[PDB]
RNA sequence: ACAU
DNA sequence: CGATGT
């Protein structure tokens, strides 16, 4: 119904999915970019939006804030509440920094506690998230 | 079908 | 048009 401003918004962006993968957190106030991922050189779509969500929940722990994230990810807020990713990217040699990097955030989200309420972005609604790369 |  | 996901 309602944007809660005070939030930290996330998004993936992505040249070719599978393809060289990056993301950023940007407050939705405001716009400001919080935090970016140098591109990462293969992954897909799910798993940078995962990343980012995992990401925002360790930026915002150490901050000691409380600000709810927003993704427009149905798929990534689902792993994130699951602690897996069931991504179907092959295993292999030039996969192997995203899958590492997946590997590290569950690992994370399993050793750690948060209460960070994790939000659904209504692009129908609402437009584009404001993390959005303007790729589209 | 819906979400990217 | 192709892809990633529930
Ligand atoms: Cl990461
Ligand atoms: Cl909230
Ligand atoms: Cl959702
Ligand atoms: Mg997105
Ligand atoms: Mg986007
Ligand atoms: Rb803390
Ligand atoms: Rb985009
Ligand atoms: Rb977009
Ligand atoms: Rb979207
Ligand atoms: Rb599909």
């Amino acid at each position: 119904e309602e944007i809660i401003w005070e939030s930290l918004s996330v998004d993936v962006g992505s040249q070719g999915n599978p393809g060289i993968v990056e993301y950023k957190g940007v407050d939705t106030k405001t716009g400001e970019v919080l935090f970016e991922r140098e591109p990462i050189p293969i992954g897909t779509n799910n798993m940078g939006e995962f990343l980012a969500i995992v990401h925002g929940l360790r930026y915002l722990k150490e901050r000691n804030s409380r600000k709810p994230i927003y993704s427009d990810s149905q798929t990534a807020i689902k792993w994130v509440k699951d602690k897996k990713a069931k991504s179907t990217l092959v295993r292999n040699e030039e996969t192997a920094l995203i899958w590492k990097l997946v590997d590290e955030a569950e690992e994370w989200l399993n050793t750690h506690t948060y209460e960070t309420p994790i939000l659904k972005w209504q692009t129908d609604k609402w437009g584009e998230i404001k993390a959005d790369y303007g790729r589209k």
